[PDB]
């Protein structure tokens, strides 16, 4: 019940108890393992107190004024706004705590070392989606900051009772379209080729090109969304090329600065933000392996290894891994030449078990994901790789949600 | 209960019904995913149910399920556990019974090959000198000169515990690990400890970094034995690069022969505790692991250097670099020596046609996503987008302890 976790590279041995502080499910069984399924209505009076006295412990905790005249004040204090109001409004100093500590307890994120220096941007004053664009320009203009990066959430007002939704309908704030092409395959990015229409399905006008920034889709209040170009000026983008084949450079590829992403729900002591678009910064090989070389994305693999002249007459020769690091090599050199913040997945999975003894130090434990940690290239080279792991859900957390055009009352 | 996977490149699902079938427990639970951790004296009364399930299997398999015969070898099974307190399987039962533990080994990527495996019933077996000839005889037939062959040997299955069988071994061929007083490592640090309890038990170590191991036999819960393989069953192929002519220069070579020896295999509830079975290599096995884990021959760096890479900084990926290299030289040598491997794109790619093809014909197939993505790579990799579901199904394979944590010692 006190459960220990070894390194098999170093022995080291850590001792987790910060386990038995889990509340919300796996989706595991004694009988049955989900960890690599990707994914496994109002609160109610009675169901949302406990939520948020939890939620209240462990922040007086945090302060160190558990059980002290401050605490049970506040307790009493948001008790009664339940029993009145149905729900209840943090305080900014909770509301940024709540923000770090969802970051903290995401367990499938890697780069949590950075967790308490995230900048907090209260928006619950927002009532349009034209004040929701606004709030979105300060973050990406603050989160950009010239190419030197800053961590970054803004928050937009709490679910009511599902029919005054606030939601960003992107994925991401900055991605790029895909379009279907009536030769047959796909032109920009196929991860985005249905947003990409209902834009358009909506009234965008696509440059039809393989890197067009998409509009901004924005609902307030659970009205209809709408469209908002983000000023060119604030999406910092990198061109890429590599260190040593003059030849990349012409495949004509870029990659924006500011992974944002914006389709996720941030729970709270039982509150929910619907729109909470957050940001830091990329580890290289999240566009370098997965963007660049899914065969459900850019898929650039056959071109450049034949670039190469590889030999891909057979798997063997493992033509496809020698051009995967290229191309990784590339990203990387690219983001650090005009000084745009990026990091390796060598730097960051060590950073990250740094991290780990922090938090079983400190904490006495650190939720992780081994099939999300572990970098989709090069991974027993990693240090995480013989990093035995932990998986459970602490709260508050960031949860998945429903894509709104499936839900959302037209 | 129904429960279904998505491969996400492909959006294929699939549905699991197999699972329901699952006996043993995972380690996870409703609050807790125990996924990535490595690790997660039986008596006559549990024996008889253990007997009875796996007999159904087996008759249910050959279509004779509730027969006449079935009803009789029930029975027959019964009456010799209530007398003898354990029981034999048939040849046949025995065959079924270890081609299915491998077929319900989860964390297998080479499962595609499951009914293809070649049994050795060793269970008349009764020395250590008599393992040591079942062994060779194991190593021959399934190195096939380089045409490697499935196999797997079954030693007598375990009593009161106190008599067990036993190869002390982890693999039948691997290469020794000596500490040096400079606190340097030569050969394979993987087995240092398992070569000092060898050069105790009075081998002659050559003390050199590719040494082949002797093999350390315990027959009958007596003390262990030293064997040495003859060195003409031992293949081995020198490591060359094809672009790279400096790459041989580094001396390098490896065993053909992946034949893991400290497995316990579980069949109706006996145990058998030495049952060394065999394959052939994934070159990441030998390229990745083996070679560049930092606990391992860890050559990453005297590669690297001949590259002449940029080492300074890990973002120059010159780690990455050197790795996909040493993993193409791997490839290489064995197939220009023409001695069975497979790289991990194509090894991958048939585990999701087996994969699909058990979910048709069995209704699911049990699956360690953690341990069937290949260590490099990862995610060009077909299996790395496949959703998995992981349990426990017997016949099986289990871990046991290291035999020198556990055997007392007659003298
Ligand atoms: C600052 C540097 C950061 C780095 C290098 C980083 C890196 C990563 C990576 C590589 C993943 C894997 C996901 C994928 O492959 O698509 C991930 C997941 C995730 N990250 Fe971080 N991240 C950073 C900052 C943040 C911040 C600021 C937040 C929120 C405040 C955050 C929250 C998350 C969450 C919730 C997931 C998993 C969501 C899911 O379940 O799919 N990350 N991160
Ligand atoms: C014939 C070609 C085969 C290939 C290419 C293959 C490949 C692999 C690989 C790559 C692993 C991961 C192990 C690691 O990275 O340390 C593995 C695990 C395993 N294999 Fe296979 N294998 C083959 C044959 C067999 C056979 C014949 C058996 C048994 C009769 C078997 C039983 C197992 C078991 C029980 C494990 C799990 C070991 C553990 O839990 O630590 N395999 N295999
Ligand atoms: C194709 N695979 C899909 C996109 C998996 C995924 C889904 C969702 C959602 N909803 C959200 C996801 O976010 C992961 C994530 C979240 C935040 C990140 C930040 C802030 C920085 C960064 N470098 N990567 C992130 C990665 C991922
Ligand atoms: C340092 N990591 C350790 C060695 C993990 C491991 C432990 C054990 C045991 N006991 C058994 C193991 O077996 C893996 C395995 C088993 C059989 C294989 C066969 C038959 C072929 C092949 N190519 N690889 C195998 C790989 C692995
Ligand atoms: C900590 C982690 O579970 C451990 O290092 C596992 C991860 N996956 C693996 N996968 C394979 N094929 N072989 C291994 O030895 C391991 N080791
Ligand atoms: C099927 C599998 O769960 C899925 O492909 C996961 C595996 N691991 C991952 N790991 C990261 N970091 N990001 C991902 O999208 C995924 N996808
Ligand atoms: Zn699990």
């Amino acid at each position: 019940r006190f459960l220990k976790v070894k390194n098999w590279e170093t022995d080291v041995v850590l001792t987790d108890t910060l386990h038995l502080k889990s509340t919300l499910e796996t989706g595991c069984t004694e009988h049955i393992c989900m960890g690599s399924i990707m994914l496994p209505d109002v609160r109610t009076k009675d169901q949302l107190f406990p939520l948020a006295k939890e939620f209240l412990d462990q922040y007086y905790s945090s302060i160190k004024r558990f059980g002290s005249k401050a605490h049970m004040d506040r307790l009493e204090e948001v008790n009664k706004e339940i029993e009145s109001t149905s729900t209840y409004q943090l305080k900014d100093t909770e509301l940024i705590y709540g923000a770090k500590h969802a970051w903290r307890n995401a367990s499938r994120c890697v780069g949590r070392i950075q967790w308490s220096k995230l900048q907090v941007f209260d928006a619950r004053d927002c009532t349009t989606a034209h004040g929701m664009f606004n709030y979105i320009c300060n973050h990406v203009k603050y989160a950009t900051n010239k190419g030197n990066l800053r961590s970054a959430i803004t928050i937009f007002p709490q679910r009511t009772d599902g029919k005054h939704d606030f939601r960003v309908w992107n994925s991401q704030l900055i991605r790029y379209a895909g379009y279907k092409q009536p030769d047959g395959s796909t032109l920009g990015d196929p991860a985005n080729v249905q947003f990409t229409e209902i834009c358009i399905q909506q009234g965008w006008k696509a440059p039809r090109g393989r890197f067009d920034v998409l509009p901004l889709l924005l609902q307030a209040n659970g009205n209809d969304p709408e469209l908002f170009q983000i000023p060119p000026e604030l999406v910092l983008e990198v061109p890429i090329r590599h260190p040593k084949f003059d030849w990349f450079k012409d495949l004509g590829l870029k990659w924006y600065g500011l992974p944002a992403v914006s389709n996720m729900l941030l729970e709270i002591g039982g509150l929910e933000f619907s729109a909470c678009p957050f940001s830091g910064w990329y580890m290289g090989t999240e566009i370098g392996v997965r963007d660049y070389c899914d065969n459900s994305r850019y898929n650039i693999l056959e071109e450049v290894a034949k670039k190469m002249d590889l030999d891909m007459r057979k798997t063997s020769s493992l033509w496809k891994d020698q051009a995967l690091v290229e191309i990784n090599i590339a990203v990387l050199y690219s983001f650090q030449s005009d000084k745009v913040t990026i990091v390796d997945h060598h730097s960051a999975t060590e950073s990250f078990i740094k991290h780990m003894e922090n938090e079983y130090r400190c904490r006495g434990g650190c939720p992780a994901d081994w099939v999300w940690i572990v970098p989709p290239m090069s991974g027993s080279i990693t240090p995480v790789f013989h990093q035995e792991m932990l998986n459970y859900r602490l709260t508050p957390s960031f949860e998945y949600q429903p894509d709104p055009w499936n839900t959302h009352v037209w």
